[PDB]
Parts: C-alpha cells; sequence; structure tokens
C-alpha cells in the first residue's frame, strides 16, 4: 500500500489522552502512513481562541514524545490552504464550515475526542478531596 | 547489535516532559533496545509513596502513546528482584541503597530527570494571572 500522508493541526496545549487518541486514530486512517502535526503559535492561538498554558516550544517538545506523530510543523498556519496541502503533498486533513472545501476535495477525514480525560479534570481530582 | 532489554519502573501519575525525556533517555542507553516500562499499583503507591491522582488503567493507557515505551508491565511489582530480570530477561534497570545490588551486577544504568516541566507547575502558571 503507498504512504498515506496525513496532516492534523491544533494548539496541544496540556496535551492530555483526549489529544493522544485522537493523533492515534489520524494515525490509524490507513495502514501506511505519515502523520504531520501542525502546532499553533501563541499569538495566533491568543487572537483567535484563547489563553495558553504552555509556549509554542513547550507543546511542540512534548509533541515529540507521542508514538503516532511522524513530523511537525511548528508553527503551523491558521488555516490551510491548498497550496499548503500541495507544498507538503498531503493526501488528507483529520479534525473533527470552514472544511467544506476540503471535503468538496475528499481531503478531509473526521476525527472524535474524548472528554473527561482533560488536564483541567485532573485538578478537580485533587481538589474534590476537600469539602 | 544485539538487542538489549531495559527495564525501567515508576508511578507515571500525571506523565510530563519530566516523565517522558527520562523514559527517551533510557531508550537510547543502547544503539538497539527494548523499553520495558513498569506501571506500580495504585494501593502500593499510596502505601509506599503518596497519593496518585490517576488510576493505574490511567497511567497506563497514557503511558501507551509514549513512543519510547515499548512494552508495560501493568501492575509492576513495587519492588525489583533478580528473579524478575531473569523472567523478563531484563539486562539493565533505568532509575535514577536500594539499587545498590543492581549495581554490583553491572545491571543498572542511570538516569535523571528535568524540573519545572511538571503538571503541577502548569496550574501556578494559570494561577499567576491573578495577584
Amino acid at each position: 500500500s503507498k504512504n498515506v500522508v496525513i496532516y492534523a493541526d491544533g494548539v496541544y496545549d496540556m496535551l492530555h489522552l483526549g489529544h493522544m487518541k485522537q493523533l492515534e486514530q489520524a494515525k490509524k486512517l490507513f495502514e501506511n502512513t505519515t502523520l504531520i502535526v501542525g502546532v499553533t503559535s501563541d499569538n495566533e492561538t491568543k487572537l483567535f481562541k484563547g489563553q495558553v498554558v504552555q509556549t509554542l516550544e513547550e507543546r511542540t517538545e512534548t509533541l515529540k514524545h507521542i508514538r503516532w506523530v511522524d513530523e511537525i510543523i511548528s508553527p503551523c498556519p491558521w488555516v490551510v490552504t491548498p497550496e499548503f496541502l500541495e507544498k507538503y503533498k498531503i493526501d488528507y486533513v483529520a479534525h473533527d464550515d470552514i472544511y467544506a472545501w476540503l471535503k468538496r476535495a475528499g481531503k478531509f477525514k473526521a476525527t472524535q475526542r474524548t472528554e473527561g480525560v482533560s488536564t483541567t479534570d485532573l485538578i478537580v481530582r485533587i481538589l474534590k478531596n476537600y469539602e
């Protein structure tokens, strides 16, 4: 089977099991894949999304340790373009409208997340040790 | 080069960059390695060490996503024995006295940790947004 290039992007702030399973899912979309992960910049995240706890460098260094991640684009563009797909020979974008053009092209693969496994939820747990 | 079996054990509660780099270091002790990671049980951790935020299942499921981890023993024995090394064909124990017999046998490889990269330190950071 030829090698399929998959691109997933995100903030990956305080990486948890939810992110990890999402990356695993992207990586296992096809038998033979290269999973490329894009990591959004601090400024663009803050402008468009919200506060980020970890720097770009911290968020990227953590992702490097994840089994499913084959390549990292850091920082990545905030918006995926057709030129970007051509530049990196990407076959599919994996994510969970703005991806409408990707779907029309047949280049979108949906991926889900899991809840209750997040970093902020662990603090509640430490806290729930006190009435 | 023959394949060297490395064993590292730990709690791996709320896995962070510090743990990840330690595993990477164990995994790269030799050119060709199998890194086996042992994950301590909830009861024994609590008895001998302190509180654990995440269950054995949660701590093991996270470790599964780490690139450097080749095999997981979960739960693992709290104390490493010579019989345990023989059972799993282990060549070296990688850790940071109680490992004295391991050193005498030539079966101990030291590994370090990093600080300021921990999960609890990230909460200070979110908090330090308020006087």
